[PDB]
């Protein structure tokens, strides 16, 4: 025991049980109630009864409101400072930083943020005590993956925030189960908080407890360990998400042989009953979840969703790749959603849905810039500034990277197998992201190793997912760069190790570009529902169709050999135009990059790859 009170925090469990934990469990509630100490103990059970009060919570003191068109909808405004993530304040903390980066050549490193575990001690030290002071610490269980089953895995956070909470049940499977299921084995130590002790110095913004001066989302994978101050917007504070199932996991993946990925899962289907499942990696903001719903323009055609964001993946006994969805939700950007981008998105959200910094009609439903529906007479807008809005000003009405957060098992085209355990085995990988010029519509990578420099090799405009503005063209390999839990060219090195696996079944690996523009500037190619046509001509290539041609940067498609019919008008030429000037330049800034960030820690293979394109190029 105690020599007075001190410890003990049942006094203060307002739901559950700290016996009921496990040991392990109750220490880290126990140790952190007393650091932060917060005034109620909420263990949380993941039931119905639960979510509706904490939403009644919510609502009563003005952090949501009731979407009244629709079933069980919820809208949530939040302060305009905290409304994506911040990669300048993301850090992973390692006894060495070139576990975390590689030792850049030059100038700073652009593939992560390492911090010292001395330096995160004074900044910790500097944040975390009496944080929760008048607040309730919710203590979550969840796991990512179905429950049960060996390859999910297992964390507890907690938060001071019910709007975490609730969001929590959605995007993971969360609840009293989960604590069973965990009995007394390893968990993730998940430690959130708003920031934002009561009673309050500095007067709330919409009502939305935040702490943007000291924001900081640290991961500690030595620890298991990811503790983040300060924000409230979901990749910072559904710590299960980017934190955990791509921070923290690339690096146990590395460890352990498998690969935590920034890919959606799609299984396809052709009109002669075949079906393959395809992951597809593009950068955030670039259409992973417009691709992963999609509904086909071609007849006789069908696309179900495994899953929109995170892939964890894994070759089986008999050599395929398999893949699980972790999550339990989608958490997609509103704007441009509407019935002729992503009908099966409009579909899914209009029940038990949250919705944050959407615009709200006065007749209860929600507004955003590209919903492309007309709202009647005498209906009025108010933004998500909570603000009279009418369509002749200049701020948009929804946030550009508002967001949904709804459940997966609503979707209508949700995969069958995607709460299977054993995964869906994955036959091709696609690349992609925002490029205006040069890069052509589709081409499909060499060789193994040619396709891991593709995806290397990634660029794309910036988008509003994350802090950087100008719409300039950066290097995201993978579509990873935010999300690299340990040195870029050891993982690398772990991708290229694949192909000397036994038996591996190695898939195809495409590279997109579904936002070429032409010099009017408006995009060649329109996308969305029309993107069946790539995946038909990637579907028969992995069957072993004849339908390729050879070039300098890959295969592309023969002439004729993409459906092209009922769009008639595109022009085919500029769509798959190879420019010797543009794919010159593309090199040089390819080498510069990856000397300078990968320097001593690139493979041989890449730099091989690299010198062979330079040398096909400089053929033409
Ligand atoms: N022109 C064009 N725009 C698209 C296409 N697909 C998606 N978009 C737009 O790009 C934006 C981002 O699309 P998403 O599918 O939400 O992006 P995401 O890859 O899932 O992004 P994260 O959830 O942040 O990882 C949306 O507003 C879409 O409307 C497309 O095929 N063509
Ligand atoms: O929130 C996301 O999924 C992102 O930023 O990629
Ligand atoms: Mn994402
Ligand atoms: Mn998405
Ligand atoms: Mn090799």
């Amino acid at each position: 025991p105690q020599l007075h009170n001190g410890l003990d925090f049942s006094a203060k469990v307002i739901q559950g049980s700290l016996d009921s934990l496990p040991q392990e469990v109750r220490k880290f509630v126990e140790g952190n109630a007393q650091l932060c100490q917060p005034e109620y103990i909420h263990i949380c059970d993941g039931s119905e009864e639960e979510y509706g009060r904490l939403l009644a919570h919510m609502q009563e003191e003005g952090v949501i409101r009731k979407l009244k068109k629709y079933d069980n909808c919820w809208l949530a405004l939040t302060d305009p400072r905290d409304v994506a993530r911040i990669e300048s304040k993301t850090v992973i903390i390692t006894q060495e930083q070139r576990d975390t980066v590689p030792i850049p050549k030059s100038g700073q490193s652009q593939l992560g943020r390492w911090m010292s575990e001395e330096d995160f001690e004074k900044a910790f030290n500097a944040r975390f005590p009496g944080c929760m002071k008048g607040r309730t610490m919710y203590v979550i269980p969840f796991s990512m993956g179905p429950l049960g089953s060996p390859l999910a895995k297992i964390g507890i956070e907690l938060t001071d925030s019910p709007y975490v909470v609730a969001s929590m049940r959605i995007m993971t499977r969360m609840g009293t189960s989960v604590l069973e299921a965990l009995g007394d084995g390893e968990f993730i130590k998940c430690l959130h908080s708003v920031g934002c002790p009561l009673p309050l110095k500095k007067p709330l913004v919409n009502n939305w407890a935040c702490n943007p001066e000291l924001t900081l989302i640290a991961h500690l994978p030595d620890r298991r360990e990811i503790i983040s101050f300060g924000s409230g917007y979901g990749g910072n504070s559904l710590l299960g998400k980017k934190c955990f199932a791509l921070r923290i996991a690339s690096r146990l993946a590395k460890e352990e042989g498998w690969l935590a990925e920034h890919m959606l899962i799609l299984g396809i289907t052709n009109p002669e009953g075949k079906k393959k499942y395809l992951a597809a990696a593009f950068p955030s903001a670039c259409g992973k979840t417009n691709l992963a719903m999609m509904n086909p323009t071609l007849p006789g055609w069908k696309v179900e969703c495994v899953g929109d964001d995170i892939a964890w993946m894994k070759f089986d006994a008999q050599g395929n790749l398999r893949a699980i969805n972790p999550e339990n939700g989608f958490f997609g950007v509103a704007p441009g959603t509407s019935v002729k981008t992503n009908p099966n998105a409009i579909k899914t959200i209009q029940k038990n849905t949250i919705f944050t910094n959407v615009a709200e009609t006065s007749d209860g439903g929600v507004y955003w810039e590209g919903i492309d529906e007309p709202l009647a007479p005498g209906v009025t807008i108010t933004s998500w500034k909570n603000k009279e809005w009418r369509p002749q000003d200049e701020e948009p009405c929804a946030h550009p990277n508002s967001r949904f957060c709804t459940p997966a098992s609503q979707c209508p085209i949700i995969d069958p197998a995607w709460e299977s355990p054993e995964g869906v085995p994955i036959e091709g990988i696609i690349f992609g992201g925002r490029r205006p010029a040069g890069v052509p519509l589709v081409y499909e990578a060499l060789s193994w190793q040619h396709g891991v420099f593709v995806g290397a090799a990634m660029r794309s405009e910036a988008t509003a997912a994350a802090e950087h503005k100008g719409k300039v063209i950066m290097h995201d390999p993978f579509a990873m760069r935010p999300f690299f839990g340990y040195n870029f060219g050891k993982y690398l090195a772990h991708w290229l190790s694949m192909a000397h696996r036994p038996a591996a079944k190695l898939p195809k690996i495409f590279h997109v570009n579904w936002f070429r523009k032409d010099k009017n500037g408006k995009f060649l190619w329109p996308g969305f529902g029309e993107n069946s046509r790539v995946l038909e001509w990637m579907f028969g290539r992995i069957e072993g169709e004849d339908s390729a041609k050879l070039t300098p940067i890959g295969y592309v498609p023969k002439e004729d050999a993409l459906n092209l019919k009922g769009l008639g008008d595109v022009n085919v030429e500029e769509l798959f135009g190879i420019s010797k000037e543009f794919w010159e330049k593309e090199v040089e800034e390819i080498d510069k990059y990856l000397e300078d960030q990968v320097n001593a820690d690139l493979p041989y293979e890449i730099e091989r790859e690299l010198r062979a394109l330079k040398q096909r190029i400089s053929q033409m």
